[PDB]
This record gives structure tokens, C-alpha cells and sequence, in this order.
């Protein structure tokens, strides 16, 4: 007999026990939305409330329901380094790979750009994500990891991980540039050396 919004309010309040209380109601529609198009699951993913997120996924919450800026719980978890939640999603739900973020990207591109190497590994191992996918700018995960970032150890490691998993480094973005082009222009010596070792 809960009113619409009860579960959103419990998620906003980070109230794990209240969430579980509500979910005991078998009639409850778990994917109600707020003014920004967020479901309780999306709120939990933003907050990194892992137990709440697991509870909602077990009750059938849609990991692919996008909010007003095109972020679904899945896309956001991948992009923003919510590793535990992402691992759970990859085991207990089915990602929709025809849904993209506001820039036309997937979960893997932003995970790499943002340095979330554990998320990258997860998506490469059991994600289905195309390593060569491109966003609206023509950027791949490799290009973003090289060209948009600082070229440091973390990004060197992300570049190596991608190449070891068969990333195509010959892909050009919308400006006609490859990952090798960016590393060279920016003076990212260690990345250039890594890239030179692969075809
Ligand atoms: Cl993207």
C-alpha cells in the first residue's frame, strides 16, 4: 500500500533497511522515477550503495533504464568505477548494448578515460562490449586513454591492458587521428613505446 516514491525516498536517504522493507512488498514497482529520470537503482549506483543496488537488481530493477542525461545504472557503474556493483550486474543482469551515454559511448570508453582499470578488466573479461566501439567523436577507449589524459603510469597500464586484449590501434577518430598520433604529439614516450610494440 506504499505510495509511489517510497522507494526513491528510501534510496535518497541511503536507508538500506527501509529499502529491503519496501522490497518485501511483491507488488511494488521498483523502477519508479524521479524528476531527473533516475530509478532507485540509479540513485544507489550514483551513491555507491552496494547492498541497496544488489537488493534492487535481485528484485528485477532494470539496469538499462536511462535517466535524463542518458545514464542507465549499467552505463554509470561502468563509467564511474563502481566495480562491485558492475561485477554484480555482469553476473545477475543483462546489459543492453544498444543503449549509449550522452556522448554516444558505452561503459568501456569512459571507464578507460577515467582510469578505472578494474572496470576495464571486468568489461573485457565478461562484458560483451566491443573493444573497438567509437563514441560521437570517433574516440575509442584506447584513444581516450591516450589522448584525453595525462600519460602517466595508470594510463600506460590501461593502454597495455587494451592492446593485450586486441584493441585496434589503427582506428582514426573524427579528426583523423590515431592513438599513436596523440601519444606522439603530447610527448607521451612510454605510451608511444608500448604502442610501437603492437601491430
Ligand atoms: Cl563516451
Amino acid at each position: 500500500t506504499y505510495e509511489v516514491g517510497a522507494l526513491l525516498e528510501a534510496a535518497n536517504q541511503r536507508d538500506t533497511k527501509k529499502v529491503k522493507e519496501i522490497l518485501q512488498d511483491t507488488t511494488y514497482q521498483v523502477d519508479e522515477v524521479d524528476t531527473e529520470g533516475n530509478t532507485p537503482l540509479n540513485i544507489a549506483v550514483h551513491n555507491n550503495d552496494i547492498e541497496i543496488a544488489k537488493a534492487l537488481i535481485d528484485r528485477g530493477a532494470d539496469i538499462n533504464l536511462q535517466n535524463s542525461i542518458s545514464d542507465s545504472p549499467y552505463l554509470y557503474a561502468g563509467a564511474q568505477g563502481r566495480t562491485e556493483i558492475l561485477a554484480y550486474m555482469l553476473k545477475h543482469a543483462t546489459p543492453d548494448l544498444n543503449k549509449h551515454n550522452r556522448y554516444g559511448g558505452n561503459a568501456l570508453i569512459p571507464a578507460a578515460e577515467k582510469g578505472h582499470i578494474d572496470n576495464v578488466k571486468l568489461l573485457l573479461e565478461d562484458g560483451r562490449e566491443d573493444i573497438d566501439f567509437q563514441n560521437d567523436f570517433g574516440y575509442t577507449a584506447l584513444i581516450e586513454a591516450v589522448g584525453l589524459r595525462e600519460g602517466n603510469q595508470l594510463y600506460q597500464d590501461i593502454v597495455k591492458l587494451l592492446m593485450e586484449n586486441g584493441a585496434d590501434q589503427s582506428i582514426k577518430d573524427n579528426s583523423g587521428r590515431t592513438a599513436m598520433d596523440y601519444a606522439n604529439q603530447k610527448g607521451y614516450t612510454e605510451i608511444s613505446k608500448i604502442l610501437a610494440q603492437y601491430n
